[PDB]
């Protein structure tokens, strides 16, 4: 059931921000495990005396890398005068996320139709504010309420390339890698208490709930088409092992974003291509479930991937898991950075043809009994 | 000459720390930019619930890379009960520094007979103390005095890989990457007077001045051997392009390490396979000179380089000068992350055989005055 309920009209993840300490190194660490393009820049070479910020992309999907310069450069300067290309951008905030977080996501960006207006009607409805509504160049409106943690959801609309000030990157440095991903599908948060925290935004934003041993409690709130996808994670407490939820909170010193689920159009490709490069600069994945997992497949989605599909699903260690919709292969790199934090989710869903339906097959949560279940089964 | 007044005994370059606010992407970025192999960690997964350390080797160069976890994961532990493989390391020294500072060199590491005496010395003989010395697991003996800025010399020493507490990485993620970089062959540092940083370096070392429009006055210190080669610059200030220098100390909040100088036994080797990576996730290059600057190199190198060899420094860009006594081939990187502070430099040294001795070549200066004629010749 979908109420439609959105008190604001939302269009579709727009961009992700990442707070760092150098972006430069981040970025391109990034770029090259995930095969994504360096599409634009702001900093010192546009004019930002306040801050470096690189734009990766591949397909819909921007990862944005952020981090200050001395606040020196930008001593003179006052907000009618910044050179800041981001006017929510603040030293002394990025600088206490980053010491406090560690590598991690500031801003979760949707596009929107009217940021003054998403921004306005969030705050009526109980969103706190963090960065009222500025008109940059007259052609785009940037907004930001907090989410969870210090996490904001930004407020994107364009009155008609990313953000004015930032400059297309030059074709020489510019490399066009792809490994095939295409979309931001979810982006995941954790906090101590789910309760508040769901009440808390789906309250402001009129987001709705999606029809859906692991450590974890978690539900997911989405926009009207249900394109955007905001779910959140609380730990369990007192099981056997502990939850990697509570492990996150205490490594990230409290909420934050636990991963991001990237779409691919050939998540076979996606997943060649970076296990290629996980130990040349790229990301690492996840241990592989024992290979019963993979001869319990054939059981359950077995009219869906040929012997063939689920053998490259094994040698290349997806999961797969299943609604009565859809069907979901996915699979896990380990956390971005050092701390046993972020962490990100390659993703691709078949089914629910009408274009797609969001969140076909659903987020995998089937995946945890099938693991324990294999698991025991390779003892055996 | 050579007065050999070393204060005590000094062997060679051991290994560069940097201080990054995520050791991890830092990491991966330099390996697959420079062909390094990740060598050895000390982290979580260790048992340092302080600081986050990756070592990565090509030949005998090491490069450490560092970053603070949360206090709060060490927040029981005292000095004594600490579970940090390096001790001299401070949370709050490090966030200061990476928030002041970016990406940069905290630390230059060379190992000396005694790494005790070898700091007593230099306090005695006028050195600021940073880290007293502390004997790891009865077998390595680390200690720090200042060397410029937020900058250490670090002294190792060795009764008999890298440190205790620090374990060889795992072949599987241990990708044996290699572009032919052998060895640390200088470290140079910027400061804003040079006068009273060479007294104050030479005179707690006892080092000895290296007998060797560009916008710096230097000078070179060396060890005994003239192994451990450490320049210092100050600006030219007044000039008609700006010294960058002068750009180095106020984009770095004041003095730092300027440039660490790789030495490969094989520089077309080098460069071709790192330009190769410039625009997948490794360095830049500075422009390259005009044609003109090799049409003049026959006439100053032709009896050391063929044609065809200074062809092919042509299409890689390579920069020669020449000693009296050697030939200088070197390149430099654009700055290794957000800020316009440190880079690195490439070379390769030919002559003075006895083995090679120290500094062969010199370091570059006359290429000022090549550069210069070479713009003004390729306009003609
Ligand atoms: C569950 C879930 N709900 N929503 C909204 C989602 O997006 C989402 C997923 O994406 C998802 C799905 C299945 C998962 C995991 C995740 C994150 C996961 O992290 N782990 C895991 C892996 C290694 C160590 C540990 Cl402790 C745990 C799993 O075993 N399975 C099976
Ligand atoms: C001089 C020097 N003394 N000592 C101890 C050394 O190690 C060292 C060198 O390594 C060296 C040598 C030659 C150089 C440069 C360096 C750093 C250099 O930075 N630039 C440069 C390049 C781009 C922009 C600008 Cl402004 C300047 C040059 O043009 N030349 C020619
Ligand atoms: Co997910
Ligand atoms: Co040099």
């Amino acid at each position: 059931k979908n109420p439609k309920s959105d008190k604001f009209k939302v269009k579709r993840f727009h961009h992700i921000e990442f707070w760092c300490g150098d972006a430069t190194n981040v970025a391109r660490r990034f770029s090259w495990g995930l095969g994504m393009r360096f599409s634009a820049k702001s900093d010192l070479s546009t004019g930002n005396m306040v801050h470096a910020s690189y734009l990766l992309t591949s397909g819909d999907l921007r990862f944005l890398f952020t981090a200050p310069y001395s606040p020196s450069l930008s001593a003179g300067e006052i907000k009618p005068t910044t050179t800041a290309s981001i006017p929510s951008f603040d030293h002394g905030s990025c600088r206490s996320f980053f010491s406090s977080h560690g590598l991690g996501v500031r801003a979760v960006a949707i596009e929107v139709e009217d940021a003054e207006s998403a921004f306005s009607i969030s705050v009526a409805n109980g969103a706190i504010p963090s960065s009222p509504p500025i008109v940059l160049n007259e052609a785009v409106t940037i907004a930001e309420v907090k989410l969870y943690g210090d996490v904001v959801l930004r407020y994107v609309s364009y009155k008609a390339e990313f953000l004015p000030g930032f400059e297309r990157v030059e074709d020489a440095s510019s490399f066009p890698l792809d490994y095939g991903i295409r979309r931001l599908d979810h982006a995941v948060g954790n906090v101590p208490e789910l309760g508040p925290a769901l009440t808390y935004v789906a309250g402001f934003t009129g987001f709705h709930q999606f029809a859906e041993e692991s450590g974890l409690n978690s539900a997911v709130l989405a926009s009207n088409d249900e394109m955007v996808l905001l779910p959140i994670n609380e730990p369990v407490h007192g099981t056997k092992r502990k939850s990697q939820i509570q492990t996150y909170l205490e490594h990230n010193e409290g909420a934050g974003l636990q991963h991001l689920a990237l779409m691919s159009e050939d998540i076979f490709r996606t997943l060649r291509e970076m296990r290629k490069r996980s130990s040349i600069g790229g990301f690492d994945f996840m241990p592989s479930p024992p290979p019963t997992y993979y001869q319990n497949l054939k059981k359950r989605v077995g009219d869906v991937l040929s012997d063939d599909q689920i053998k490259e699903c094994e040698e290349l260690g997806i999961l797969v898991d299943r609604d009565d919709q859809g069907t979901l292969l996915q699979i896990f790199t380990k956390p971005l950075g050092d701390r046993p934090t972020i962490f990100i989710e390659i993703i691709q869903r078949v089914g629910c043809m009408m274009y797609q339906s969001g969140g076909c097959g659903g987020f995998g949560k089937g995946n945890f009994s099938e693991l324990f279940k294999s698991i025991e089964e390779y003892e055996k």
